[PDB]
């Protein structure tokens, strides 16, 4: 159906709507419209700096009577310089209370990198590097599932994780909630598929972020690849009279995965939608997966020494 199950007993909605470099100025008639199209599921951060804005469209549609919290799936994430367990909790209330919820569906450790707390999201060293946290991975999935024990979210995930990471949470002695969701980059380009594989035979549901290949990324160079303008994907759209972004976000929930492709745009929130009436073959499918090539929009370059870094082994 339009939603995977989850490990906690809950559905996740397979389409949710992406707000990274959604404007504060934009976002809530966003959210408002990707309701009313058809949109229950929300993917959210602290570190975008519009949880506030997102929240007045959450809150408008729920007064409105659009629709009820339960369903509803609103996701955001723990940003790394609030990895020690004394300000995991504070994290989380601040943005309930941006997003003006009282519980949130799912949330997520954005990175595994803990940096050191303040108010800069990259805290830099007087000089160059980023700032590390000396916390690790075990601290902080402690810290996340007292949040459940608390009533204020009902499931825990994680994202950017590699294998050994997750496998790292899955061997903690005395582990009482298991990670519900990977959210990991995942298109053509990067196709994943050895941890996808490693998630999926776990139970762990994957969410692929960036689908479209992330035209708006602010560090925009390669002048090279882009996603939505390859020949070779705008001729699998022809076939099924559909545009090449429907195809990218109709690929990844062939494979069961959630995706969360992001729009401020009314007709392309709407046209994002329409993925539901269609079906990509098995062929399709090969030849999308064949196009890989290990690129990455998300690299978090400025941490490739930190301790944590994900990205140094295979997945
Ligand atoms: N956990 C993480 O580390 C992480 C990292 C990155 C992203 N994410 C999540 O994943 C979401 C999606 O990834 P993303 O924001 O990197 O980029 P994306 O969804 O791959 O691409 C967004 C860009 O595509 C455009 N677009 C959307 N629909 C389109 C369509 N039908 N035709 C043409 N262009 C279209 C948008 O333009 P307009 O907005 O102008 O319409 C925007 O410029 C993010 O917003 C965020 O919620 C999570």
């Amino acid at each position: 159906a339009s939603r995977l199950l989850l490990n906690n007993g809950a559905k996740m909605p397979i389409l949710g709507l992406g707000t990274w470099k959604s404007p504060p100025g934009q976002v809530t008639e966003a959210v408002k419209v990707a309701i009313d199209v058809g949109y229950r599921h929300i993917d959210c951060a602290h570190v975008y700096q519009n949880e506030n804005e997102v929240g007045v469209a959450i809150q408008e549609k729920l007064r409105e009577q659009v629709v009820k919290r339960e369903e509803l799936f609103i996701v955001s994430k723990l940003w790394c310089t609030y990895h020690e367990k004394g300000l995991v909790k504070g994290a989380c209330q601040k943005t309930l209370s941006d997003l003006k919820l009282d519980y949130l569906d799912l949330y997520l450790i954005h990175w595994p990198t803990g940096f050191k707390p303040g108010k800069e999201f990259f805290p830099l060293d007087e000089s160059g590097n980023v700032v590390p946290s000396d916390t690790n991975i075990l601290d902080t999935w402690a810290a996340m599932e007292e949040l459940v024990d608390e009533g204020l979210v009902k499931a825990i995930g994680i994202s950017n994780f590699n294998h050994l990471q997750v496998e790292m949470i899955l061997n903690k002695p005395g582990l009482k909630y298991k990670p519900a969701v990977n959210q990991i980059e995942c298109h053509p380009y990067l196709t994943q598929e050895k941890l996808i594989q490693y998630c999926q035979s776990k139970g762990i549901v994957v969410t692929a972020y960036s689908p479209l290949g992330s035209p708006d990324r602010p560090w925009a160079k390669p002048e090279d690849p882009s996603l939505l303008e390859d020949p070779r994907i705008k001729a699998i759209a022809a076939k099924h009279n559909k545009t090449t972004a429907q195809v990218l976000i109709r690929f990844p929930m062939q494979r069961n995965l959630v995706v969360i492709p992001k729009s401020v745009t009314p007709e392309r929130i709407a046209e994002n939608f329409k993925v539901f009436d269609f079906e990509l073959s098995s062929q399709d499918m090969t030849t999308l997966l064949s196009y890989n090539r290990n690129w990455r929009v998300c690299a978090l370059l400025s941490c490739t020494s930190h301790k944590d870094y994900p990205f140094h082994e295979e997945f």
